[PDB]
């Protein structure tokens, strides 16, 4: 058992390409690992703090800057770190809030290195200096309007839900975030940007980094390519083990786990490629191997010792990012593996049930299962397609309304955009559930204005408060039965709903004058008293609220 580097996944590049100058001025596919001696030697005795220091190997730097998204293992992230570059003169931005997004989602600790200080209005340059040794050579004002840029960039993060500080100033290293002010281009600020991860990894990182080096290979596959002399190949990163020359791997392709033979094992020339016998985790890796081509971005990769468990482990992992029931509702298609698997998550995140999450373009089919879905609560009758486009045999099957399409390239975005259509959805609900339910409304029989006696009495009335319907009951001034609204009119229009101080013609069935009925008279809406419980949630007017509690107060009178 070994403990390997964390490996550090870069969102938001020079900041390696400077980085990598760190070392150099003293070799991995798709990573840079910088040793830990020359992290020491980067950082001054700011690093003695943190003791982790003495049993790690360095840390293995992801080069791919956001998939992230790609980069994941079972259950989530395979990064173990993360750094979020912002332009500190530029401040937030869209791709910064769907980078944080996904890092708390993820749960990934990470930290903000806000670059390009050396951009700042009066700034002089001191070429790798520590961002303290920097920033106090700076003029007053300038040191000023470093400070002001960091409090703005506080401040949207503190909108976004983290609280956070400049890294010398931070109280509480679990919960803040530590921004740390660099410039990738000069090397100002990245001793405190390397001594903060060594500072996390102290925080949060143990039995994560603990490997097997003798273990079969666990990794991941982050780009299916083709390359010049040997056609396709990939690209991994290993995490856990020894992956050989010879070895036999499995992984996922669109549609089954396949496994090949490796012919070879490549990595960039050291100080176009070099051959290897074989690689340990904490490696990024290029293989040349036969049946590959149709293999997933993401698709997990294991050297295969069992055919049958690595199989149906590969299978498993899997059947989480994709879904096809028959339940719930909502279907989710995202351009790759990881995306995929983030909206699933996030979703899966805000309770919302899902009927379909897989990759590629809309379809008919994705269509037709919306609508099955939309069968119960149209609030599943929509579909959610991450950077896919929508193939012409689903977007004129799909004319129909009634089943929402979002569409775009960005993730929270589509969200928002999802809780909202839902919550216009969720209030044209018990709106429609209303109208179902007789509210409270109060009636002034008008004198003088007696059209018909019996068979539908019929009378001038005006609308005391609230809204009195066709077919409404009408009660007594003592709870006692009268008759039913039968049918209204204002002048010459025929009403079914009647408000305010309207006062119109109205037929009421049942009621007779001078008898059950009196001019004069105050009839009130015989609410009941189901409907009336239902005050709570559906509640009106002042005057309804007054009104409902007559009402009751009326009927109280009995009951």
């Amino acid at each position: 058992m070994k403990i390997r580097s964390p490996i550090v996944s870069v969102l938001g590049t020079t900041l390696l390409d400077h980085i990598r100058g760190s070392a150099v001025a003293s070799q991995h596919i798709g990573a840079t690992e910088i040793p830990m001696d020359v992290i020491e030697g980067i950082c001054g005795d700011f690093l003695k703090k943190f003791s982790i220091r003495e049993t790690l190997p360095g840390l293995f730097f992801i080069d791919t800057p956001g998939a992230f998204t790609t980069l994941r293992k079972r259950g989530g992230a395979l990064a173990d770190l993360a750094i979020l570059i912002v332009d500190i003169n530029e401040g937030f931005k869209p791709q910064t809030q769907e980078a944080l997004n996904i890092l708390r989602m993820y749960r990934t600790p990470f930290v903000v290195a806000a670059n390009k200080i050396d951009r700042i209005h009066g700034w002089r340059v001191h070429e790798g200096r520590p961002f303290m040794e920097t920033f106090s050579k700076q003029d007053i004002q300038v040191q000023q309007k470093l400070d002001t840029k960091v409090y703005e960039l506080v401040g949207k993060l503190h909108e976004e839900g983290f609280e956070s500080e400049r890294f010398d100033r931070v109280t509480d290293f679990a919960s803040q975030v530590s921004i740390i002010p660099i410039s990738a281009i000069t090397g100002e600020g990245i001793p405190e940007l390397l001594t903060m991860l060594m500072g996390l990894a102290q925080q949060y990182l143990r039995e994560q980094l603990k490997i097997e080096e003798d273990s079969p290979a666990r990794g991941t596959i982050l780009e299916v390519k083709e390359e010049t002399g040997l056609g396709m190949t990939i690209d991994a990163v290993i995490y856990d083990g020894i992956l050989r020359k010879d070895d036999t791997i499995a992984m996922m392709t669109s549609k089954d786990v396949i496994s090949t033979r490796i012919r070879s094992l490549l990595k960039p020339r050291p100080l176009k490629f070099q051959k290897v016998d074989e690689v340990v985790a904490a490696a990024g890796i290029k293989i040349v191997a036969p049946g590959i081509d149709d293999v997933m971005a993401g698709s997990p990769l294991r050297v295969v010792t069992d055919p049958e468990k690595v199989r149906e482990e590969i299978l498993s992992e899997i059947e989480d990012i994709k879904i096809d029931t028959d339940e719930a509702g909502v279907v989710v298609k995202a351009d790759t593996l990881g995306s995929l698997e983030a909206v699933v998550k996030i979703l899966r995140d805000m309770y919302v049930p899902i009927k379909v999450a897989d990759i590629g373009d809309v379809s008919r089919r994705d269509v037709v299962n919306a609508g099955i879905a939309l069968q119960e609560d149209r609030v599943y009758g929509a579909i959610i397609a991450f950077n896919v486009k929508v193939i012409p045999s689903a977007a004129q099957e799909l004319k129909n309304s009634d089943i929402k399409l979002f569409q775009g390239n960005v993730i929270y975005r589509l969200m928002e955009e999802y809780e909202e259509w839902v919550r216009g959805i969720e209030e044209e609900k018990k709106k429609k559930w209303m109208e179902a339910i007789i509210k409270p409304a109060s009636i002034r029989l008008i004198p003088k204005l007696v059209f018909r006696q019996s068979k539908p009495a019929i009378g001038g009335v005006e609308v005391l408060t609230g809204v009195i319907r066709q077919g409404y009951p009408l009660m007594n001034d003592d709870g006692e039965t009268v008759g039913t609204v039968e049918s209204m009119q204002d002048k010459g229009e025929n009403l079914k709903s009647a408000s305010r101080g309207q006062k119109v013609a109205m037929a009421i069935k049942d009621a007779v004058y001078g008898k059950t009925i009196h001019e004069g008279d105050t009839l009130y809406v015989d609410i009941p008293e189901n409907h009336y419980h239902i005050l709570k949630e559906q509640l009106l007017t002042d005057e309804e609220l007054d009104l409902m509690d007559k009402i009751a107060e009326i009927k109280r009178k009995k009951n």
